[PDB]
């Protein structure tokens, strides 16, 4: 009858040498050094690139002190944003800074210090419980800037982007992946032609492999690599960056609905990064506890009041047991505290763990220990709901 | 057996007069300024501000001579920002623009200027296709505005956000209106005790007659006004705003899934912003044609490809005339060009309407006339699927 | 014969509040804070301002922690910019920082770190050793700030200009008071007729008092206050402002020569200060010991020698003891090490001493304590020419 | 007797490479800019560079419409700041603008727009009018320049500083060079010792010669090249630069007071660059007219009024044909309209002059066809005089 189309899902990833990224990695390491001296810092800092500037801004509170400038400085080296030849210059550039530094028990109680919705997710279609096309896109994005550090591939530049499109089935699942898209900055000595060979078979089959989906990569797939052409300019030079505007791949591709806040240059107490760490640690909770296949949580909050206002849990029907959202809803309220403060607690977040987060995804990293990926409130899901352990 | 807990989701708006808001609304203003003498204009402008300071950095190509900074200071003083008493002011701020100048046939087959995945939403729950929760929000956040520049209320002030959580079924709908927050700015001559009774009485009594969701607003709801208390300074002053950090506001309130792509300060050659309303477009005329009650459409792009690389149409099982989401988007397909140059044609982007779009959301405005907003593909998309018209 | 004209000599000061005057200030007190924790700080800071903005540049080296952005904010409040209303607010201005903080034996034989020419200046026409056009107009800017801080005169706003012109002999001596002219800010309560009246009689009649020059001011003098009307808006408001662009204000008027050195932001290995100073301390000993009425000299260095490339000893004729201006320079010579570590050691420059001179001149302060007034080598000069004592 | 000393007078030059002297050359670039297309153009701009910034500040009213970024960039890649190599980069450095651009009968009447004092100066000592000291630096920072632009002298970089002591007589009169220092950036494939050689002989012995000084340059002169050792990094980075930071290399090189007035940045209308062309214009006629071998002449002004409060003629004793500086002050109070509005009419000064002024000196340029250097009012001088023509 009516003909069908094929439903094609896409995620992307971007290098920590995008400018976006460049400004929220430099939030992370201004919070990290000042959680280092002093783990109680208030921190709301916020950085903006362009052509050779790097501009830092917002408010701390904090008793340690900290060089901002060589901070800065010394994490665009470490980017490898080391020349005007490459577009930007961490010895060279401008860096201006305008942040104000001034003007258990009750603990627990303590308000949001702000209102506001969060989301977090898990699904059990990867070990690392994300879904794949933004786990395919991290892994890309964090091979192309392997390649480049270790010298896999010679002739690369920082900044870059991963694009994943993966077919799917009638039931919302991932069947093939699609298409896979790489551009990459680059030395004038390399062109599209050299990076379609290098590329190809160092970023992407070899990612292929070593993320064992081998059986969703068989048959015909489009692979692109520097599909406009030379890419030997980058970094903020024509395309500006600010911190909290890669928000969808800090978290879950798109595959999971996100409530606006920002991450990076927040110490824990905004719930805007705590509350979402929360809920990816609960979603992972219930589908590791066997409840569902997928869930997606979404929490929010009235600024002055530590209760949350709300609470969402969705399995997509993929629940299990016989159990409604509703009932594992209020097995989450019964195991998990979701006041900022108990949060701030039961997750250790006072501690310079940041930085690693501020690029190649803040959810499902196997190359990090982060407290929000611990299925350690299994047994107290199954226990709530009279199941067996 | 196990306890069930109600589910409850929550949407967000925020005044014009919000930091980030204003950033989004300055970038905007800029734009329209540019396509108002210039059409072609090529726009990436993004606005930071702090504590006295408006910063604008990124990159125009363009025939137009504007005024960057009478344009920013006068956009302050409509918004109310016209004192130091009030945190900020338009006449006596700093105002630094870093912003580069320099260095139908063809045209509908150009290629996207960039990658990306961007999402589209609409739902016959409202008359403005939108989703209760955000609608609710942003009625909230403009009646607020305007009881202020009216004088309804006295002794308002710009800065101020709203939130609305309401109580779903478990067939994920909207059953009841359960919390509102409002917080806002406001003079010393008032307190928070004068705020609870004038704004439950004008803004949320007014709004909730004025939408028509008195058999939702029955029963028992939380109202928390100005919960943290005096909120006497506000804007930029100890909270830092910047262009694209209020994306979800902008959208569909987390109800429907985001690409993290900003739209303010961009012109309409930015798929990030032109993409996004096309789904709006095609979301809205599937839903119109009868053939979902709820649909959500993404679509992706390679930089340098026209096609796009992906399209991803969900109706979360309230598809009707016994119509897949497959045969739904074959039919999209058939209907609607995607390609970048397509869109803009079709939509008639290239004119000065983009400032009206920087607060109070960028879809199911009834106050404004936004071609993405047209139901006036029903018809093409009933024959193409081989239905009564 | 051929007409005869009265030869008209003029200085200018400024208050504390005129925007040049700003910077300077604001740079010596981020120098005076670094020298607290660490009299070794080395310290190039330079200050811009302009409409809402304090943009502070350059290089320290320390081991001192200071807080910049509240020294400049407190030091605006001090100056009396507390108000959009007043055109600048230190509590909601803009303040940005740009400074990079990294990247006896042979302690006096430390090289110059710069070349440059330095002239110092002293005269017997007042108590102070200073010229006469200079010392009034210090007196008037000093008194306008005074009559408003203690509120001798009320409805005064900071920004302020004090310009005297005497008539001089035809023997290049000062004879009468000529003209005075004293424009200030002021509240919209008050008007030009008011303020002629209150600061002629409580700033230009008092200091003619306070100063002794009763005898000069006898007879018909212009007396002309705020003559271009209305000043109610000042400070860097419609009249940017940056460090180093007083330095005639700051030394002795324009009676003197200059070498165009700066000295407010700088530490005192910096012989732009350092040298000018001591050139002050080498004139008035050489006028203190009776061996001229005036005398300029002019000090010049080699980036790294020690020893001046240069010294000039001018007396206009007014050299005593049938001494020539050679022989007063060999004695000078004989007498005072003019290698920078030597300066430093024997006025024991290494000390926060300078927000004080920052504003009123670096010379002839009766109200100050600085060791390059000191005449404590009158003995050593009169002893190497082999005069009496 | 007592010993004598040998006066030793010093004056140094820049190259427009200098940070200083690149902030005059940028205000001065964007003001020709304006004048070009609108010669009624009120202009204070001013520049301020530090590491990898260039920050442009101040007040324009214009009907013209100019791209100040593009001129910032234009003007660093002329100067030859266009690598991070180098230390600054045209093409990729920060640039910002702060500029605020809103909020013959009367003409000849107008105000002064501010108060201040203005000194102007002539010698016969060179052809071109000026002190030898600062006529010699010129030459040199200039031909520094030149052996770098023309390849004279290969493996150079845009900053440089050039000073030169002469000694002088019992007479205030120069006698014979002593000192020549020249620090100038260059390349790593250069030392101190190669440009020792390279310097000495196509930058001083080639002055020397070009400006006929030999015979004062005979016998024994210390000469210092780069005495400091490597300057491979010039320009801003490690020095920051402002507008009006050189005001004595922009006028005499100390020879003569100065009124602290910087003259880059400001349009005619600005008494401190207009006035001190005028003091010029009628020292240089003075000394031309045979009145005097040398001059200098003060000028001032109240604001809101257009005839000086002051002048003050100064001819240190060469005063020629039994006249008085009195007679030759009323002389040139008979021949010269010295009120703002006529300075502008005779001087003919609304044009695009002044970007070539902005390095190596504003007085005794032979290379530029400048009005204050006219010799045109000698003839009315010596008739006012009653004197032979
Ligand atoms: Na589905
Ligand atoms: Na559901
Ligand atoms: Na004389
Ligand atoms: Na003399």
């Amino acid at each position: 009858a009516q003909p069908t189309a094929v439903r094609l899902f896409t995620s992307e990833s971007v290098t920590e040498g995008h400018p976006d990224k460049i400004c929220d990695a430099i939030s992370d390491t201004i919070l990290d050094a000042l959680l280092e001296k002093d783990p109680q810092s208030r921190v709301a800092v916020e950085t903006v690139v362009t052509t050779g500037i790097v501009h830092v801004v917002g408010e701390v509170r904090t008793s340690a002190y900290v060089e901002i400038p060589q901070l800065v400085r010394n994490k665009l080296i470490e980017i490898g944003f080391n020349s005007s030849e490459v577009g930007f210059d961490g010895r060279t550039c401008g860096v201006s800074v305008s942040i104000g530094e001034q003007s258990v028990e009750e603990d627990d109680r303590a308000g949001a210090g702000d209102q506001g919705l969060m989301f977090g997710y898990a699904t059990n279609e990867t070990e690392e419980y994300m879904p794949l096309p933004i786990a395919l896109a991290h892994r890309l994005s964090r091979r192309l800037t392997q390649v480049r550090k270790e010298g896999i591939v010679p002739h690369l530049r920082p900044d870059g982007k991963t694009q994943v499109t993966f077919a799917y089935d009638a039931q919302d699942r991932p069947s093939h992946l699609d298409t896979v898209v790489i551009s990459t900055q680059h030395d004038p000595e390399v062109d599209r032609a050299w990076l379609e060979t290098q590329l190809r078979e160092h970023v992407i089959d070899w990612v292929i492999k070593d993320a064992g989906i081998e059986d969703l990569a068989t048959g015909e797939i489009t692979v692109l690599i520097n599909p406009s052409g030379s890419f030997i300019l980058g970094g903020p030079m024509g395309d500006a960056g600010l911190t909290g505007r890669k928000i969808i791949v800090d978290t879950y591709g798109g595959m999971a609905r996100h409530g606006g806040g920002a991450f990076s240059g927040k110490d824990p107490s905004k719930v805007d990064r705590s509350a979402a760490y929360a809920m990816r640690w609960v979603a992972k909770n219930i589908v590791a506890a066997g409840l569902a296949d997928r869930a997606e949580v979404q929490v929010a909050y009235a600024i002055g009041r530590a209760k949350p206002v709300g609470l969402y849990v969705e399995t997509f029907d993929t629940n299990k047991e016989g159990l409604s959202d509703e009932q594992i809803q209020a097995a989450v309220l019964e195991v998990f505290d979701l006041r900022p403060a108990a949060i701030i607690r039961e997750l250790d977040l006072l501690r310079p763990i940041y930085a690693d987060t501020a690029a190649y995804g803040h959810f499902g990293r196997t190359d990090l220990d982060l407290p929000w990926e611990a299925i350690d409130r299994v047994d107290e899901l199954r226990a709530a709901l009279k199941l067996a352990l």
